């Protein structure tokens, strides 16, 4: 569904309960596996002597006279003695029988186990590679310090319980594989984990609940002697600057998630171990819950409130952008907020801003999730072959507001930005549409200003702007250095309070990762890795579906002849509107948009060759309301190709404004002694006389006037009545020369007015062809 919810450590606990109850639920008797095993052995053991004595009974009373009374009596003592043997064999065969009946019933919870473990697992990957990258970027050189006081106490522990849960899950998936591929053949297979089992459950000195304990207690520090665990690695963490997704908040939070969890996984072992031996049924719930109630109480009241809620970009890249206007709007519909961003610079740089809708406490609904892509975000923060002036401000807002709508706007090297922030309500979770407030910097007069420099281009931030879990941003700003030429988005989040009321009071918890994959392409299975692919079909068996020759491990679409994979996305097409089609190719590949009746090819490409997969993104429009195109992919008909991640998004961006015609021609007001005749406006001077007209000027912005300039020393002067003058001219040899210069209003916006009077005595000036219009 392309949204990896998480359930929260509530959610990892309850899941772990479940599947003690579902261990519980397997009844494998009354007798420990080793007694059963012991009883077979001593009963098979006597089973054999006994037969052994019979079978000498038997060939020794078959064979001499035995005269009558002493063959009657020794008859009597063989049927003795073989109703023992038989008694004997009848006990032997009920422990068989049990003992059959018992290894299904624990291969199958076995691979129950196994499967819920999976489940539950798949949910902390994410925050282990995040745990990863930190690892990576952790300045180790200089924090050996601390990282040799959080890792001593807790290693031991750490490793032991790695160690039984990995070899666990290995024998488990063994045991499973050898099942899929009696009763002593089982215990052949299951040999090992049983003996891991009487490993871990043997309940003595430094056992596997010894260190489980042991590791609860040095992440609380229980002890007077040491130091919290918990506390110490959150120092480590937050101290310096790691430069990773999420804030402070974020990062210690995955860490205890990971450490909660894995004491989970291995009370889960514990209690499946104990199960498979058939030893006595003690609930691990209590405790289990217990350590994982402390240890999210320590980061909840000695931790969290200390972390910081700032999140900034993960990392730069120095690009060189463009000029122009950009406009780019992060607008939310009402009811909704942005809770992340995402800047990628594979082929195209992208902008990828998640909106979604709030349900209380700061909560983002996954149902409500979406995003928007905006294209070349390259342009907008850097500049080409001028000097750009960036005019930033902290734009943080009151607790209790979310930020709604943020706008970008690049104006002739001048990159102003505001954002929107409504009134939230947490306690019913209700954003207000009447209640807003806006941040704004287009009207500031203080700038930095970055010159490119040609190669020296700007490290336009990259990477995922947001916390570790999508959440609601009451704080935004773009921060620039000048020094490095270095921009840095900075955020703030509202994890705390989410966290707070939902996660760390143990109540159900929807914790969202910041997708890695586009969710608004309209691509069905925009990479194959779903089985039984309803949109991707193929013409015939020419063009198969590779399951190695793709990015990585994905099974790319490979297209060797006549042979073409085709996918209708006509539904969702929408017309006239701007897509980016993105798709990781190899070899000599063709990508076509049909149009099923009347075949046309609306975008192709026909050619691009490459013995390695290489990333093509380019733009495509769709006109005349198609309604009806399916995707195409098919190698060179004399070539082979490779094909993945089709994605086509629904881009959006903004082109230059062409600007509307602030003067004209019959608003000119006259007092004085002034000659309007056809396109010419006469005025006189000596005689008091003059034009003027009003003009809708804005705030720090530039407009081009063209004029026609006629008469002696026809003063021209575009001011206001209190006395500023923007844009003055005389005239000098008034033959027939034209001005076309441009003007500035940096803060001046009221009803300025443009006055045509003359300095010389004589000299009757002529005015035409006005026209003033802002330049972009």
């Amino acid at each position: 569904s392309f949204i990896d919810v998480f359930n929260g450590i509530y959610g990892f606990a309850t899941g772990i309960q479940d599947i003690f109850n579902m261990i519980f639920g397997t009844d494998t008797g009354d007798l420990t596996l080793e007694e059963v095993l012991k009883n077979q052995e001593l009963l098979y053991d006597i089973s054999g002597k006994l037969e052994g004595i019979s079978g000498d009974l038997s060939e020794i009373i078959a064979q001499g006279n035995l005269n009558t009374e002493l063959a009657k009596e020794l008859l009597k003592i063989a049927n003795e003695q073989n109703n023992v043997l038989t008694d004997v064999n009848n006990k032997l065969n009920a422990i068989n029988s049990m003992l059959h009946i018992y290894l299904p019933k624990i291969t199958n919870m076995l691979s129950d186990v196994m499967k819920q473990n999976y489940a539950l697992s798949l949910q902390i990957e994410y925050l282990s590679k995040q745990l990863q990258e930190i690892s990576d970027k952790l300045d180790v050189i200089n924090l050996n310090v601390l990282i040799n006081c959080t890792c001593t106490e807790i290693t031991p522990a750490y490793q032991r319980i790695k160690y039984v849960n990995e070899k666990f899950d290995e024998l488990t998936l063994a045991t499973e594989k050898t099942l899929r591929a009696i009763a002593n053949d089982t215990l052949e297979n299951l040999t090992e984990l049983t003996e891991l089992a009487k490993s871990v459950t043997k309940n003595d000195m430094d056992s596997f609940e010894f260190y489980l304990h042991t590791f609860h207690d040095v992440l609380i520090g229980n002890n007077l002697f040491g130091r919290s665990a918990l506390k110490t690695a959150a120092e480590l963490i937050t101290k310096d600057e790691i430069k990773t997704s999420g804030s402070e908040i974020g990062k210690v939070y995955s860490f205890l998630i990971v450490l909660t969890c894995l004491q989970a996984k291995a009370f889960l072992t514990l209690t499946a171990c104990r199960k498979l031996l058939g030893l006595s049924d003690i609930d691990y719930t209590n405790i289990l819950n217990q350590h994982l109630n402390d240890e999210k109480n320590v980061f909840r009241d000695n931790i969290l409130p200390t972390l910081s809620n700032k999140f900034s970009n993960p990392n730069y890249v120095k690009t060189i952008g463009s000029d122009n206007y950009a406009k780019v709007i992060l607008e939310a519909e009402p009811g909704y907020a942005l809770v992340g961003f995402e800047i990628i610079n594979d082929r195209i740089p992208v902008l990828k801003a998640y909106k979604a809708k709030l349900k209380q406490n700061y909560q983002v609904d996954h149902q409500s999730l979406s995003e928007i892509v905006y294209l070349d975000i390259d342009k907008l923060f850097c500049p080409k072959n001028s000097e750009q002036k960036y005019y930033t401000k902290s734009l943080t807002f009151p607790d209790g507001y979310v930020i709604t709508k943020i706008t970008f706007e690049k104006k002739l090297n001048n990159l102003r930005y505001e954002a929107t922030a409504n009134f939230y309500d947490p306690s019913t979770g209700d954003i207000d549409l009447n209640e807003k407030q806006v941040e704004s910097t287009f009207l500031q007069a203080d700038y930095i200003s970055i010159n490119v420099s040609d190669d020296d281009g700007v490290y336009m931030p990259l990477g995922v702007i947001s916390e570790t879990f999508l959440s609601p941003i009451n704080s935004f700003e773009l921060e620039v250095d000048e020094k490095s030429k270095i921009l840095t988005l900075t955020c703030k989040s509202y994890l705390r309070e989410y966290l707070l009321e939902s996660d760390l009071i143990n109540k159900e918890t929807s914790l969202i990762a910041p997708p890695n994959v586009f969710i608004s392409n309209i691509v069905e299975n925009w990479n194959i890795e779903a089985d039984n692919l309803e949109p991707w079909v193929a013409n015939n068996k020419n063009a198969y579906v590779d399951s190695t020759g793709g990015i990585e491990g994905s099974k790319a679409l490979f297209t060797q002849g006549d042979g073409e994979f085709s996918q209708f996305i006509g539904d969702k097409l929408k017309p006239n509107t701007d897509y980016i089609i993105q798709y990781t190719v190899k070899g000599k590949p063709a990508i076509y948009l049909k149009n099923k009746n009347t075949g046309y090819t609306m975008y192709e490409d026909t050619n691009g060759s490459s013995e390695e997969f290489q990333t093509i993104a380019v733009n495509y429009t769709s006109e005349t309301d198609p309604s009806q195109t399916h995707l195409v992919f098919k190698s060179q008909s004399g070539y082979e190709a490779w094909g993945d991640n089709f994605i086509i998004l629904e881009c959006k961006a903004f082109e230059t404004p062409e600007g509307p015609e602030l003067i004209k021609f019959d608003d000119w007001i006259s007092f004085g002694t002034t000659y309007i005749r056809d396109d010419v406006l006469t005025i006189d001077p000596s005689r008091g006389g003059y034009f003027r007209q009003s003009l809708k000027l804005d705030s720090y912005s530039t407009y081009n006037l063209s004029f026609s300039f006629s008469g002696l020393w026809a003063k021209v002067i575009i001011k206001n009545s209190h006395g500023v003058v923007l844009f003055e001219k005389v005239s000098q040899q008034s033959s027939y020369v034209d001005i076309s210069e441009s003007f500035t209003t940096t803060s001046n916006k009221e009803g300025f007015f443009i006055e045509l009077t003359g300095d010389s005595r004589g000299g009757f000036g002529s005015f035409r062809d006005f026209s003033m219009k802002e330049k972009f």
